[PDB]
């Protein structure tokens, strides 16, 4: 009886339908996708052989007596609502061409209410594609893939050294090449000593022995805490489907564990899950909560339902997963972000004109994926971005933070239209 009843459109916030129902002479409806490719995962389907995903699905209640015997008049009586989503065309046109000839995914975000603006994952399809044989596409790598963050978590680990009151910025650390601990060997990039330095300067240049020796100060406790108060174990996303970021039981993680999971690389064996296992979007959070005073908003992509005839029927508000730091170690730890643009492994975001800040990281899986996460301006962040670029076969070290740095670049010059 469905076929007969239309389906309401998903538009973006500036204006453009992406999904649209239309009226066959047969009287049933059929699902057209005007501009089909753009923001293809987050739009989804409902597809037989492939499932259903995205908007589709999510929204479907939504966009979906005694007339209800007859089909004849399933037509006149009932219309699918609209959904109108945070996304913006332009800032999902600029995510997904700086994804072009990679595999990965981008998240760009509002770090005040979590409002999703661009959400990129590639390879990506069309819709038409869906109709036809197809395998890694269909995957949605901002919100149903799982990664290492590697050294992008380590915005986590300081956040919770300088929250607990256990370290600041400009206590030093020694920042060796290679260092045992809990009798395993940690080393830094290319084995490099860095003497003993600032922790501020350890985190602007990735020092995996300094953040290792933080997150065993912390202990497994505090480190699995935070992770989860930025989300860590969390279904993120008001009205749609992330899967949760991992972290250990604590109580089952050993010393060397702990030094390799502060510096964003799981090593567990034990009942629980290794971790920390990352979405893009858990790494968005993270950076929006460092940029909104320390807290953190759970994210959404709807901004509101709208009648049939155009009206008003809700509208998301936005939600508050609680505060994860205090506002005082959040602008420490922005701060430190600063840092890494300015003059440590983040320089490929810096951009002209204006001050970026992020964290970067590279996770070996011998391919390697490189991160970022960052925002701007530093001063009164409006924008949040978070960025996987996987490397497959290739070489991309540094890739995701010259990914990141456009993209908010361009999205900064969006906004200001
Ligand atoms: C975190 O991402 C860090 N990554 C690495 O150190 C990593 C290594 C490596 C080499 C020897 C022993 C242990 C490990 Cl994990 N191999 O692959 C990567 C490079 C640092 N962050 C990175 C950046 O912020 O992206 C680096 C490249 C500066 S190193």
């Amino acid at each position: 009886k469905s076929a007969y009843v239309q389906r309401g459109a998903i538009i973006t916030s500036d204006g453009v339908t992406l999904a649209e129902s239309v009226k066959q002479d047969d009287g049933t409806y059929v699902r057209n996708y005007p501009h089909d490719g753009m923001a293809s995962h987050t739009v989804g389907y409902i597809s037989t052989q492939y499932g259903t995903a995205g908007i589709e699905s999510s929204m479907n209640e939504t966009l979906t007596d005694w007339r209800s015997a007859l089909y004849s008049m399933a037509g006149i009586n009932t219309t699918g609502s609209s959904v109108v989503l945070t996304i913006n065309s332009q800032m999902q046109a600029v995510a997904e061409a700086a994804l072009q000839g990679y595999s990965g995914s981008i998240v760009v975000m509002d770090p005040s209410t979590g409002a999703v603006l661009a959400k990129a994952s590639s390879p990506s399809y069309t819709h038409a594609e869906l109709g036809t044989i197809i395998e890694s596409q269909l995957v949605d790598r901002t919100t149903q893939a799982l990664y290492s963050p590697g050294s992008s978590f380590k915005t986590v680990t300081l956040a919770a050294g300088i929250d607990t009151h256990k370290t600041t910025l400009d206590t030093t650390y020694s920042a060796p090449g290679t260092m045992e601990i809990g009798g395993g060997t940690i080393h830094n990039y290319a084995n490099e000593d860095m003497g003993t330095i600032p922790l501020r300067e350890a985190f602007a240049r990735s020092s995996n022995t300094a953040l290792a020796q933080l997150g065993v100060a912390l202990g497994a406790d505090n480190l699995v805490s935070y992770a989860r108060a930025f989300g860590y174990g969390t279904a993120l996303g008001q009205d749609f489907s992330t899967t949760p970021s991992l972290m250990p039981n604590p109580a089952e993680m050993t010393t060397w564990e702990l030094a390799w999971a502060s510096c964003g690389l799981p090593v567990g064996e034990h009942a629980s899950p290794a971790g920390p296992q990352t979405t893009v979007m858990q790494n968005a959070v993270i950076a929006a909560a460092i940029a909104n005073g320390g807290v953190v908003m759970n994210p959404y992509i709807v901004d509101r339902v709208l009648s049939p005839e155009g009206a008003v029927v809700s509208t998301t508000s936005p939600k508050s997963l609680g505060q994860a730091v205090s506002a005082d170690t959040a602008a420490q730890v922005r701060e430190a972000m600063l840092g890494v643009v300015e003059s440590g492994t983040g320089m490929g975001a810096r951009v002209p004109g204006v001050k970026i800040a992020g964290k970067t990281g590279t996770a070996d899986v011998g391919n390697f994926n490189s991160f970022f996460i960052g925002f701007a301006p530093y001063d009164h962040p409006t924008l949040v971005v978070s960025v996987v670029i996987e490397g497959n076969g290739e070489n991309v070290l540094g890739y995701g933070a010259q990914v990141g740095g456009r993209v908010l670049a361009q999205c900064l010059n969006i906004q200001a239209l």
